[PDB]
């Protein structure tokens, strides 16, 4: 899209499956549903993984964008 | 709806709060602001889910938390 | 809304404030701005629910806090 | 004289190097970025010492994690 | 003092001895000369300190605010 | 210079080799090809040291200020 | 009746000591700072224990990474 609107990437993935990795080295997997230009971002039926393995399940979670190191698509 | 428009939709209902260094909270959600700075009614904070203290209302400043999810009553 | 709102119910009354680090302090609220900077009368410094000090009057920087409570 | 972000603008479709504070590293085609240097990839690559460790596709890198930005081949 | 004011208490402080604990565990005492919005201050006769006992004398010294965990004065 | 001015010392330094020395200690060593009032920089002909010695040869590099504990001449 | 940002004007070009997070540091002449207390050394010197470990002549310091100033030497 925009090379100067680098959140639209983000719109391209709404209701589409993210990877969320967090500072810490935490990871978040679930279904994009929002987000704002601070990247603060809703995610559905979302679970906290763990060098791959899935820990929680916290279904619908709003996560603080200053922790987040990356989003990606996935599976 | 804007990330935060969905706290809204969670107003005066049980939620779980997780900050920074691990450390969890659960309470009822009374109110936040843009900051996300909210304030908890019958909160208590637990480590490795089990509650290790009541602290009945708290306010909890948006910077230490990493995210917000849905609760239930015991 | 109405968190900072909330927290002029405090003013002076007994509050608990728990700071990054895990360091706590215990004491009468007196004032506050926006940021969460606030002033502690009769104040105390505590660990693992111990008093290690007597400050008095204290301020504190909002930055460092984590969260505050309604003491007894 | 192009400021620091102009030449950023002059990676735009070109492969790149992002490193990151914790020593991450990453890889891919620079697409688009702000003035935050938020940044998109695409095949994007984590690194673990000059080896793949992981294939992330298109990705969006938040820049306050980022410390440096370089040239790939 | 003004209940939106809380530097309020720095400029009753003035030209009075205080003490200042910083991130990491680090605390410092002295009198205070000056301060600004940020919480920045300026200590004349300052004194670092560690485990209550002083570890060096700085004299003068300009204190940025963002290390500043607490300012205490004393209790009367 | 400018005793108000700091970031002058930078302007003085644009096309000559400096020393960039970062947050955890790495250190990085270029020239300055520009910079912005947040010290983010362009550096040509980089290189990331370790304890004095070269351990990566980074080519042109941005270095995001925020990082930078220091700046020096080489 | 000073401020301290206006204080610190009142070192200009003589000795000062800056005390870095970390621990680390340095000494040298102030020779300019901005409200961000980012700021200039000449004839700079880090310390490590009390002994000078490198002179870096004139260096820009940012104000990010600062604890205190103060007069030395
Ligand atoms: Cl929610
Ligand atoms: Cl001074």
């Amino acid at each position: 899209v925009n090379v100067q609107r680098p959140l639209d990437a983000l719109g391209n993935s709404l209701n589409s499956p993210v990877i969320i990795k967090l500072k810490g080295d935490r990871e978040f997997r679930g279904v994009l549903k929002s987000f704002d230009l601070h990247m603060n971002l809703v995610l559905n039926d979302a679970e906290e993984l763990e060098d791959g393995e899935v820990t929680r399940r916290l279904g619908t979670v709003l996560i603080r964008g200053d922790n987040i190191v990356y989003i990606s698509r996935g599976k």
